[PDB]
């Protein structure tokens, strides 16, 4: 198991424009196209990301490319963020994946806002962090995915994904 397999599980794979849990236009493996309500605007964003006239449909390879870019970006975002970097540096490899997962889903800004949880993680207070993380809109809106991630922070192993 690794970050890619982990996210592929959490996000799934769709080759056609779709709406995410929040009702936003997305495609591939969790690749958000736009928060705007127009399907047109989404199609425009799609064509621009892929470099061609897609008509809202992409290939698996194209999806995978968008995915690698997105993973890369999340990592780099973590590394560039003053609040995140220190946490990420302090974690073991499996837990780092968990943090990356959160960033991929909610963005740098979003997770950097989990001040208290971040501190607990940094202190290696697993169980406490787990409870604090659960007190969130995130957990309440996407509970199954949140449990998976939370369990991964709590145990440091991949069992929630096996
Ligand atoms: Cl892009
Ligand atoms: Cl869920």
């Amino acid at each position: 198991m690794n970050i890619f397999e982990m996210l592929r599980i959490d996000e799934g794979l769709r080759l056609k424009i779709y709406k995410d849990t929040e009702g936003y236009y997305t495609i591939g493996i969790g690749h958000l196209l736009t928060k705007s309500p127009s399907l047109n605007a989404a199609k425009s964003e799609l064509d621009k990301a892929i470099g061609r006239n897609t008509n809202g449909v992409i290939t698996k390879d194209e999806a995978e490319k968008l995915f690698n870019q997105d993973v890369d970006a999340a990592v780099r975002g973590i590394l560039r963020n003053a609040k995140l970097k220190p946490v990420y540096d302090s974690l073991d490899a499996v837990r780092r994946a968990a943090l990356i997962n959160m960033v991929f889903q909610m963005g740098e800004t979003g997770v950097a806002g989990f001040t208290n949880s971040l501190r607990m993680l940094q202190q290696k207070r697993w169980d406490e962090a787990a409870v604090n993380l659960a007190k969130s809109r995130w957990y309440n809106q996407t509970p199954n995915r949140a449990k998976r991630v939370i369990t991964t922070f709590r145990t440091g192993i991949w069992d929630a994904y096996k």
